[PDB]
This record gives structure tokens, C-alpha cells and sequence, in this order.
């Protein structure tokens, strides 16, 4: 079996999804082949916030932001290593990006919350209906259903096909069993990801995240675009600098996004009973002071107070049942039953709480300077999640131009090839910072189909 | 030559001297050999500003602080790799040694100015007379001469004497061509300070910080007491942890405290005119900054009404002449002279300024977010330095216990054999805060001379 298409898109995640789009409204014919059976990737399991300087929701919260400030944090979080063109064609297109998928896609965004990630000078998260990509990425759906835009699941990507004059024509593919050629008369786009799931890949380029580490990401985060461009001789860069997340399952490596709580006063409490860290501290911090206390794990506590505020169980309750029988969350009446579940010492949990209660009441949190202020915790119920570390975003990847278009190892574009999202390796430096991924994929997926189908 | 006391002491900083006033106000009899001509080391050439959680100075501006927060943010600070007895030791009695230092050695201090270094929640740095370790080492020396506390200068500890016992009952010293012996016989306490001066020493344990970088240290700053400990089997620790500061001179590595007015509204700019990094972000993200700006180096600059309010050009006046001999400091009278004497392009570097005043004005750096404000800068004249990064404080060093006896390969405590200040390496981690040297050196200094005269 065989298809042919102008463009041929690997992925449906959001940078895939966007590029489709682009080359259809562009009167293109395209495909995007999914070598999972659901759509989405890691963008569906994203918390999907994402950054815009300049957004219709920080007018609406009197916030002020420019796109200035936003490339210099963006640069600074990657230590000075990102491409600067490349974080200021992000910058310079998230107002168009978020725009295009309020208006375009449909996707609903709270219009007056926003979350301010680590590195951030400023709140400018935007934030999905949901706090999730499930809002995102079934707007995608209904969208490429519409315009017609197929998607072929359960259909992996294994080879690029590159024709004598070093172009790239198509992609063979394996779909029950057989492969199947797909012609790209146009162009393909590689929209595969990263390999947050590839153990061997990790442990090659930062043998530090081995076996010890889980991975918050889908099964399918496996590096494949990279292999299969570096076969054709497309370079890559930055590939180990690898980021992990600090608040995830033990047992899964699954991100706990119910753990949001923690932007609204939840409390970070250790073996011991006691507060180690400002639970607002920089993302790679707050890993580091988890890793060095007993057993590499905390606990994340927090009340009926701070839910009926932050409605992080309301909105993630397939984590709540999950960690819940794992035997890594209870909910508790008193914290007396919090100390009791996880075997923590009952007069250090009580005392670290009498404390915090105290910062709540003045604002003043003089044990570790709480930024945005504590708040009570002396009435339950209670929930309390046991997290530690897990492996979660691929910094490194393919080069590319801010074209998207795919560049070997001599620095000349690849005809016929681009690439968008987490399967690049020039934005974000050392260090990406929270809400900056969902950014990239669809100010770079967007590029990567309008380029395409040229 | 020999000489007979209880309790000798190598090194004449603010470790040796707290050592040798609380030997011989003990009642024993102490003296210090420094190898210099000139006393003091690099806590007379440092800016000696002293962190301190609770002092009268914090009272009388109304800050509040705390030692938890204190022990927190140093811990943090060094990535969690600082013993935390060794922390909360210091932070203990960091009151009491700048207390000590205000009532028994007569340093005088700001009643109502703090600096609040990196890493650092509120303010908590005291600031000597000066903002220079000139006031505390002439101090020193005054209230030594008082006691009867002898300094042997000119004199190199080069072999420490050790019994078949294994107990260190003196110090073999070079002066003038010749061997004396030093017999001690109840302490020899190591107060030698850091390596930042010993480039092959850096170069082992650091290979990045060779010759393509200064030292902001004095020439005596060498590593000596590691060597001469490791020879009867000290052990050491986390030697590679070494720190630059970011703003010292490009020929001759000394820090540039008259660029202290980068706490006042002085902006950072590079060889292109424009403004790159919050100018008050972390030590090492200024350093890291600067060093991804073309030439890897920066600009200071900053005008009379900063001066009026900083000081900092009155107070480092020998900094001025020295850097301007250099050409690396200009004194002008507007920013169009600031950007001749250093080929800036005069637009950009007008334009920057510009954004520097109306954010002056308002409050708000929308480039960088300043986080204590900008001043305007439209007025001269103007002081306009070069800077770029240099080696400044070894971290690693000898192993000791809160009571600072060294401890050997096999964790034994070495009779007779006592460490304090900046050649111990348990304290400060992977990184040291700003301000937090200072409170080292006097607490375990003092700590050491009362052990040592036990
Ligand atoms: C749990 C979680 C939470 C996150 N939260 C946020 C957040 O709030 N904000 C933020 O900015 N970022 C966040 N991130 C990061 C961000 O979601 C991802 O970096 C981004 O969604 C990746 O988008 P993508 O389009 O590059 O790849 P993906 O969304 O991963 O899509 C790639 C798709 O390609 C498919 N594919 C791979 N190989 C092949 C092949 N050989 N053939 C065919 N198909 C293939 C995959 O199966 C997958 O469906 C989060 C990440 C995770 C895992
Ligand atoms: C320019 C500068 C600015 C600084 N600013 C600050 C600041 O504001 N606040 C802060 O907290 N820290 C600051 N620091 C760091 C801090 O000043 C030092 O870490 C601290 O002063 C070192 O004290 P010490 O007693 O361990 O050693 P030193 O003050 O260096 O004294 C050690 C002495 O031992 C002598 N010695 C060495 N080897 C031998 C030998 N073999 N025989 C005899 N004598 C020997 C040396 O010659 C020297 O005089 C600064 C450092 C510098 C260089
Ligand atoms: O990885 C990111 O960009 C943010 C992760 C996240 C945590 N809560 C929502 N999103
Ligand atoms: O190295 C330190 O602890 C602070 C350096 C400093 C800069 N200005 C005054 N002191
Ligand atoms: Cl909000
Ligand atoms: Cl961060
Ligand atoms: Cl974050
Ligand atoms: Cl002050
Ligand atoms: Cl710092
Ligand atoms: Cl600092
Ligand atoms: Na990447
Ligand atoms: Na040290």
C-alpha cells in the first residue's frame, strides 16, 4: 500500500497537529501518521499552560509583560545556550500562536488565571479549560475533522526516503504489519517529540537519568525522529541536556498535576515531618532539595481550603484515584492521620504545621520565605502525595533554522525536510522553562506546515 | 631558631586573628605566622560584609530574620551539599561573633545599611566602616598588640611537626633563608585561607578555570594548608567547588568593588549597547551572562546621582586611579563620551539608556525586571567600567568537625590539629553565598583558638 500527499506530518501532538492544519489552510493535501493508537502525545498529557507575552488574559489581569523581558528569561533559564533567533521566533509569534487557537482550533482558556512557571518574571501561562491538554487536543481533533485533515494511527514512521538529490520524498511506515510508503510531494515534517521514554537514549547522552529515574511522558517518547533523520545525516545538538520534573508518581513516573496545589499554599513535608524548600523555589531546586532528603522522595500536603481555591483534585481525579491506589496519596480528616499513613513523626508534622499556620496568618513565612504567602492548614480534610522526581522534557534535537527547515551536518538545509516541537534542539538551552514547550510546539509546528506546503 | 607557645596559629585574615585573640584571652600563649610581608590576607582586600540573622542592625531597620531562613538559604545555596552541622554551627553563632567583633575588637559597622547578597531572602549582611576588610584587619591588629598577641610576618609554615603518636605538636616555618621550629604545645590551628592564587591547584581540581582566568586573591592565597595537612593524611574535600564573582578587572583579576554601585541602579552593558541580564540576578547567572556577551566581558555604568547615594567611588578610590591607569575605567561627561572611550555604537547604547529611564521612572524594567528599581540615568557625568569574571573563593578544603579539629582519611580526629576559615571545605557545598565567608571565618576562627587553648 502506498499514499501520497504534498505534506506528510509525524506526530499528532500539538506541533504536528499545527503543521497539518497550516498545509491544509494553505490548500494543500496532508496526512499526519501516529505510530500510537491515540492521538496527542505528550501534548494530551501536558498540563498545556502556555507562555504569551502580550495575551488578551494578562490585559484582562492588569498584568504587564513585553516580549523584551520574555526572551531574556527564556534565554537566562537555558543558561545563555538557546539560539536567540529561535527564542525570539517564539516570542515574537505566542500572541499569534495562542490567538490562532482561541480563534481557529477553539480552544477555551480561563480568560483571568495564568500560571508564572520558575524563570518567569512575570504570570504568563496561559491555561486550557481543564488545566490539561485533553482541552487542546480534542479541539485538534474536531478541527482536523472538519477540514479534513487525516489522521493515520497505529502507523509508525521508520525510514525517510531521500531521493538522489539529497531531497526527502516520503516516509515508509509500518502499519499492521506491513509497510506502507507514504510520497510527500511537498515536504515532511518530523513532529515526533522527545525521548523523555527512551532508556537507552537517555542513558547515552546524560547517564546520570537511568533506570533510578521514571519518565513522566507517554510510551511513544522514544527519539525516533532524531534516529531516522540522522540517518540522512541531520544534525543534532544539545541532546544531553535533559530535564526532569520535581512532583511525580514513585511508582509510574507519571507527573502529578494534582500537585498544582502547591501554587496555592500546599506544603512540601519530608520523611522527618518537616519543611526543606520554598515550595515556589525554581523547578531544578526544589528536585535537588527532594533528592537530598531521606529516601529521595517528600510529601505534598494540603487541605479542603486550599482544593476549594485551586480545584487541582476536581480537575485530576484520574490521578487521584491512581495515586490513591497506589499507596502514594490519602485523604485524611486530621494531620494526626496525614503522620499516621506515611509513618512520618506526629509531633514534627504538628509543630512544622503550628509554624506554617503562624506565616499563613502574617504573610511572613520565616522559614523559608514562601513567595506568594502560606495558608492554614489546621482544618481538613487533608490530602497528602508522596513524589519524587521523574524524568520529563529532551532539550536536545535536531537542528533546524527558524524556517524549521532541517539542517545537516555541514549547516545546509535538507530539502524537503522540517521539524517542529520537542524533537528540536535549539530554543531552549540547558533549561527549559515551565510553559515554554507548548510555545514552541505551536509557534514551530505552525511554521513547519506553512514552510512545508510552500 | 625555635620558639615555644601553646597554641600556634598559620595566618594573619579574620580565621587566624579570631583564633589567636580567644587563645590568649583563654590565658595560653599563642602567636600567628604569615608568610606575607603584610597582615591580613584576603579578609583585609575583601569587601568583609558579614552575614547575620538577627543582629542589631536588622533591628534597627525593622527587618525581621531568622536562623532557620538563614540555615535554609545556605544550604540551598550550595545545592544541598553543605554539611548542616557545619551550617547551623555558623549561623548559631553568627550573632555572637559580630557582636564579639563590635564590643571586644572594636570594628565598626553601619547601624542602619545591609547588603543582601544572592541567594539570600532578606538583608542580613552587616558592612564595616569603609566596605572593605581594612577596617577589620586594622582592628584586629590594634586589639592583638593590646593582648600581647605576637605576628610573625615574613615566616612560611611549610611542614607541620607530627609525634609518633600522631599528635601535630608544631610547625617547621621559613624566614629569611632559614628553618625556625615552632613548638606547640597545646594547638596549631590552620587559618591559611583559599587556592583561588594557586593555578596549577585550580587547574587540577577545575580544569576549566586556568590561566584564561584571574584571581581576584591576594599572592599568598596558594592552598598551603591543604598541602601541608594531606602530608600527615588530612583528608580533604570537595576541592573542585570553586566560585568567580563577576565583576573584577580584566588585567589584573581584583574584584571591582567600586562597581558595588550595581546595588544602587549601575546598568550592565555590553560591547553592543544593550542591557542583557538583571544586574541584581544570582552571582554565578551575572557571571554566566557576561560571559556569553561578545569579548566575554561587560561595561558598568552609572552616573553622580548614583554616586551621591552608593559611595562607591569615594570609598574604593585606589580602584579608580588603578583601573583607570588601566584603561579600563572612564570618568565622562555624557553617554555619547561613555560610548567613544570604549567603541559602544552611540545609538544603541542612547536607546538603551532611554528604557533605563522611563522604567526609573515607573518602576517597571520591562527588559530585565530590576528587581529594586532603576535610577535615571539621563545626567552626568558618568563612571564607565570593563569587567568580566575572576576566580574568587575555593570552597573545598580540609575536613573538620563543628569544633574544628581536622579529621583524618578515616573520619579520627588528628590531636593537636585545628582548621577555620576558607581552607575548611564542609561549609558552603557547591557554592558559596555572598557575605557568608565572612561569617565563617570569625565563627569558626574563634571556635578553633578556644579549642586550640584547651
Ligand atoms: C505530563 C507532562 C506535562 C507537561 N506540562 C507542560 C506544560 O504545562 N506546559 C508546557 O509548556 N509543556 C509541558 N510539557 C511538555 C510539553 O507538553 C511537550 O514538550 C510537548 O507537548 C511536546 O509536543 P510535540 O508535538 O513535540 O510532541 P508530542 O506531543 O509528544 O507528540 C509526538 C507524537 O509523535 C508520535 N511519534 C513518535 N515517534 C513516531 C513515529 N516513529 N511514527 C509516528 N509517530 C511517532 C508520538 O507517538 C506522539 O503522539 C509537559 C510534558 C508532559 C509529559
Ligand atoms: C577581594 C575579595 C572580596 C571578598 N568579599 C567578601 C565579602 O564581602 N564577604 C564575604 O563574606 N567574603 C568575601 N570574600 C571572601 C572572604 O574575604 C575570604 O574567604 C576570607 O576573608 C578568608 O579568610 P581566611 O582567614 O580563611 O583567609 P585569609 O584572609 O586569606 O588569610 C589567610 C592568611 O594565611 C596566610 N598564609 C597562607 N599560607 C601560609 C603559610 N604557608 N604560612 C603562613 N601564612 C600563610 C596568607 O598569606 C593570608 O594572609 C572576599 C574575597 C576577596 C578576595
Ligand atoms: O513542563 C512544564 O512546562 C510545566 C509542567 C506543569 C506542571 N503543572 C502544569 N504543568
Ligand atoms: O564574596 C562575597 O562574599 C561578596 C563579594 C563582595 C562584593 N562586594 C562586596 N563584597
Ligand atoms: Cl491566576
Ligand atoms: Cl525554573
Ligand atoms: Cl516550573
Ligand atoms: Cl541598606
Ligand atoms: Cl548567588
Ligand atoms: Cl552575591
Ligand atoms: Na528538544
Ligand atoms: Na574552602
Amino acid at each position: 500500500m502506498e499514499y501520497t500527499y504534498d505534506v506528510v506530518i509525524i506526530g499528532s501532538g500539538g506541533a504536528g497537529f499545527s503543521a497539518g492544519l497550516e498545509a491544509i489552510a494553505a490548500g494543500r493535501s496532508a496526512v499526519i501518521i501516529e505510530k500510537m493508537p491515540i492521538i496527542g502525545g505528550n501534548s494530551l498529557i501536558s498540563g498545556a499552560e502556555m507562555n504569551v507575552a502580550g495575551s488578551w488574559v494578562q490585559k484582562n489581569m492588569g498584568i504587564t509583560d513585553s516580549k523584551e523581558l520574555f526572551i531574556s528569561d527564556t534565554l537566562k533559564g537555558g543558561d545563555f545556550k538557546g539560539d536567540p533567533e529561535m527564542v525570539k521566533t517564539m516570542v515574537d509569534n505566542a500572541v499569534g500562536a495562542a490567538e490562532w487557537l482561541r480563534d481557529y482550533v477553539k480552544v477555551e482558556f480561563y480568560p483571568d488565571q495564568l500560571f508564572q512557571f520558575g524563570g518567569h518574571s512575570v504570570k504568563r501561562a496561559l491555561i486550557p479549560k481543564g488545566h490539561t491538554g485533553a482541552e487542546v487536543i480534542s479541539k485538534f481533533s474536531i478541527k482536523a475533522d472538519e477540514v479534513g485533515l487525516p489522521i493515520h494511527t497505529n502507523t509508525k514512521a521508520e525510514k525517510l526516503i531521500q531521493d538522489q538529490t539529497g531531497r526527502i520524498v516520503g516516509v515508509e511506515a509500518a502499519h499492521n504489519g506491513k509497510t506502507i510508503t507514504y510520497h510527500a510531494k511537498r515536504g515532511v515534517v518530523i513532529a515526533t517529540g522527545g525521548f523523555s521514554s527512551n532508556m537507552e537514549m537517555r542513558k547515552k547522552y546524560n547517564p546520570e537519568l537511568d533506570e533510578r529515574y521514571g519518565s513522566t511522558g507517554h510510551a511513544g517518547g522514544t527519539g525516533d525522529g532524531i534516529v531516522m533523520a540522522e540517518k540522512i545525516h541531520a544534525a543534532a545538538k544539545n541532546m544531553g541536556y535533559i530535564q526532569s520534573y520535581p512532583i511525580c508518581s514513585p511508582t509510574s513516573g507519571a507527573i502529578a498535576l494534582i500537585a498544582d496545589s502547591r501554587f496555592f499554599g500546599a506544603v512540601l513535608i519530608n520523611q522527618k515531618g518537616e519543611r526543606f524548600v520554598e515550595e515556589l523555589e525554581r523547578r531544578d531546586v526544589i528536585s535537588h532539595a527532594i533528592l537530598a532528603q531521606p529516601g529521595r522522595y517528600t510529601y505534598v500536603l494540603w487541605n479542603q481550603d486550599i482544593e476549594n481555591v485551586a480545584h487541582t483534585v476536581e480537575m485530576h481525579q484520574g490521578e487521584l484515584k491512581e495515586f490513591t491506589k497506589d499507596g502514594l496519596m490519602y485523604k485524611v480528616d486530621t494531620l494526626e492521620e496525614a503522620a499516621k499513613v506515611f509513618n512520618i513523626p506526629e509531633d514534627k508534622l504538628l509543630s512544622t504545621i503550628k509554624d506554617v499556620n503562624h506565616y499563613a496568618a502574617t504573610g511572613k513565612d520565616e522559614a523559608f520565605n514562601h513567595r506568594s504567602g502560606l495558608v492554614d492548614l489546621s482544618k481538613g480534610p487533608y490530602w497528602i502525595l508522596k513524589a519524587t522526581p521523574s524524568v520529563h522534557h529532551t532539550m536536545g534535537g535536531l537542528v533546524v533554522d527558524t524556517r524549521t527547515r532541517v539542517l545537516d551536518e555541514q549547516g545546509k538545509v535538507i530539502p524537503g525536510l522540517f521539524a517542529a516541537g520537542e524533537v528540536t534542539g535549539l530554543t531552549h538551552g540547558t533549561n527549559r522553562l515551565g510553559g515554554n514547550a507548548y510555545t514552541d510546539i505551536i509557534v514551530y509546528g505552525r511554521i513547519a506546515g506553512q514552510e512545508a506546503a510552500k
